[PDB]
């Protein structure tokens, strides 16, 4: 629809290049953009997502977002290369890129998103969920961020690339034998392995039995005991343009709450 005032094309290669000379990076910008979306609560309306307001403390130091320094210094760079960007369109449209670059969808972009000024607009710590917990949990956080069902299960799908760092949030290991593709290989790692507890990870999780190298987190097995959850988990693993698409809009929409004035980018 309309050019947006940085060049999009110099900076969607760029990105990929920086991706492509650092992989582990593909997966950090996208737990870097949800996580900036992540403090919204549609029933009270504040929280500032998508607005790169976790450049402030102290949102950069709750708990949940350890680690994320990389993927924002990361963009530093960027952001000086192409002054036009917002931080936060800039955040958003890295991790489009990456789900891209890692076998993903293509999801449109939208920009315009205006940066937060200071810290007084992040929202309250407690809102990132919790890996640790369960359905009850997720749910909970999920309604919270205005997602049905459908949409949590396909944006926890996101797990199918990078893995835990035990310096971040004190969990380790990959999801899937893939941690550098983005497919439906979760949902599938999910229902198709027997998950049985790792006895030598302090914080409680899972691995798969066959090889003991992948892991599970209690929030993602509980996609399993729910039976809404269930169905949906199943729906994905066995149809990946399914989830392709179901992700696509989901993670679209995450990256869009709290926003307004967008103009549609080309392509
Ligand atoms: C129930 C919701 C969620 C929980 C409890 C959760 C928990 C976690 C945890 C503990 C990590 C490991 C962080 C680290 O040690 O480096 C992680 C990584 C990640 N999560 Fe989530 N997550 C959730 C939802 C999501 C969603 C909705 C997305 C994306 C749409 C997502 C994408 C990722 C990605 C890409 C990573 C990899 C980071 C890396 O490799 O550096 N997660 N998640
Ligand atoms: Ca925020
Ligand atoms: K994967």
């Amino acid at each position: 629809s309309e050019e947006p005032p940085f060049d999009i094309r110099a900076l969607r290669a760029d990105i990929e290049d920086m991706i492509s000379e650092k992989l582990e990076l593909g997966p950090s910008l996208i737990r870097l953009a949800w996580h900036e979306a992540a403090s919204y609560d549609c029933f009270k309306k504040d929280g500032s997502p998508n607005s790169a307001s976790m450049r402030f403390k102290p949102e950069c130091l709750y708990a949940g977002n350890k680690g994320l320094d990389i993927p924002r210094k990361a963009l530093e760079t960027l952001k000086k290369k192409y002054p036009q960007i917002s931080y936060a369109d800039l955040w958003v449209l890295a991790a489009y890129v990456a789900i891209e670059y890692m076998g993903g969808p293509t999801i449109p972009f939208c920009w315009g998103r205006v940066d937060a000024k200071d810290g007084s607009v992040c929202g309250p710590d407690g809102r990132l969920p919790d890996g640790s917990k369960t359905q009850s949990h997720v749910r909970e956080v999920f309604r919270r961020l205005g997602f049905n069902d459908q949409e949590t299960v396909a944006l926890i799908g996101a797990h199918t690339c990078g893995e835990c760092h035990i310096e971040f949030s004190g969990y380790h290991g990959p999801w899937t034998h893939n941690k550098n593709g983005f497919d439906n290989s979760f949902f599938t790692q999910l229902l198709d392995e027997d998950w049985v507890l790792n006895p030598k990870v302090e914080q409680m999780q899972l691995m798969d039995r066959a090889t003991t190298k992948l892991m599970m987190l209690p929030s993602d097995v509980c996609l399993l005991l729910d039976p809404s959850y269930r169905k949906y988990v199943e729906l994905y693993a066995k149809d990946n343009d399914r989830f392709n698409k179901d992700f696509a809009n989901a993670f679209k929409k995450l990256t869009e709450l709290g926003t307004r004035n967008l103009h549609k980018a080309p392509a």
